Order: structure tokens, then sequence, then C-alpha cells
């Protein structure tokens, strides 16, 4: 039910204010959001209308800041392969781990996990979150909803600034005041757009 809540027009908007020369651009479409959103349950459609919009300017908020705008697939200049030595999610040699996709899936670990949820190799092909839009999709909605507190936070009201801390801790109790202003800022823009009051404990 998402397809009701967030339109072709509005998705259309969040994505065409990034310029032509981003990645991004083409790449991050309305079909493979719906798609990724409806193949996790309860995402954008849990509670009453304002919640479920709520929800989704969430998630969208965020998405916007990790992608500077619907701009980026792949994390700026990465400066480490994001392997962790692990036995349960072992590194592949000459693969980087490194922020893809809308809510920018970093680390073998959460490569390997995405992997086995979606239906794709994470440690031996991670770059297909940065080369199919569906797949992309999905491991933004799949951290949502099962990689963090972030759909439960915003679903027991703890508001935005609770999403903010499901993903960055660090952000926090002045942490980096300014990249709270940046998900905050988006998250207000959304929820005006979507008519919805933002609700409380917007900020962290």
């Amino acid at each position: 039910s998402v397809g009701g809540i967030i339109s072709q027009s509005f998705f259309n908007g969040l994505a065409g204010g990034a310029a032509s020369s981003c990645e991004g651009k083409g790449f991050y479409t309305y079909n493979a959001f719906i798609a990724a959103a409806n193949a996790y349950s309860g995402f954008g459609t849990t509670g009453s209308n304002d919640v479920k919009k709520r929800e989704l300017a969430a998630f969208f908020a965020n998405v916007m800041h990790e992608t500077g705008g619907l701009c980026y697939i792949n994390e700026k200049n990465p400066p480490i392969n994001y392997c962790q030595s692990s036995s349960t999610w072992p590194c592949t040699s000459g693969k980087s781990y490194h922020g893809r996709g809308p809510l920018q899936l970093s680390w073998n670990y959460n490569y390997g996990a995405a992997g086995k949820s979606i239906g794709f190799d994470g440690l031996n092909n991670p770059e297909k979150v940065g080369q199919d839009s569906t797949i992309s999709f999905k491991t933004a909605v799949w951290f949502w909803m099962k990689n963090s507190n972030c759909h439960s936070a915003i679903t027991s009201g703890q508001g935005f600034g609770g999403t903010i801390k499901a993903i960055n801790s660090m952000e926090c109790n002045g942490g980096n005041s300014g990249e709270v202003s940046s998900r905050v800022n988006y998250y207000k823009k959304i929820c005006s757009q979507l008519g919805v009051d933002p609700g409380a404990n917007v900020s962290c």
C-alpha cells in the first residue's frame, strides 16, 4: 500500500533535484522503491495514515541525507575496504564493502546478511547494490526493517530522532549537530510535502 502514500509524482520530486551528472539519477527509481517497499511486511503500512506518512518521510529523509539527495550510488572516496575479519561473513579478497545504495549499506557482515535476505551473493558480488536498482532499494528497506531499530523507533513513539539514533548513534547529543540538522531538514520538508505533522522527538 506504500504506492498510495508515495506517488510517482512525489518520488520524481525527490529524485529530480539531483544534477543530471549524478550517478543516482535514473538509478534511484520509483519502480525499484515500490518493489522494495512491498517486499518487507509492515514497511510504511503500520499504523494510522499519519504514522505511515511519518515512517515514509523518516525513511526518505535518511535516504536523502546518505545519498546527497539521491545523487550518489557509491560512497565518495572510501578510505578502506570495510572488511572486518569474520568466521560468519568472510571478506572476499579484492572486494570493497564501502557504502552503496539509498542507505549506504557498508561492511562485509552487513552485505552478507543483506544478500541472504534479498537473494544475491553479498560477499562475492557487493557491486550488485550499485548495479541493480531493485536490489539497491531492497538493501535500504531491509536495513530499516531487519538490521536496525529504525522501524521500531518510528512506530513506538521515539520519533524521527529515534531513527537518527538507530542509524548513526555518534551524531546525537551534539556529536555532530550539522549532520542531525541535515537529516532533520529533509524530514521537515518531506512531512510538509506529504501534509503530515512531523510529530515529537524530531531531533536528537
